[PDB]
């Protein structure tokens, strides 16, 4: 979840899916 993203800010419009697509650690 972009809200709990481990790395810097993801997506350019709260696109969590775009984030989790590559963020899961
Ligand atoms: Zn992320």
């Amino acid at each position: 979840a972009v809200s709990a993203c481990a790395l810097s800010k993801c997506a350019a419009a709260a696109n969590v899916a775009a984030h989790m697509t590559h963020c899961a650690k």
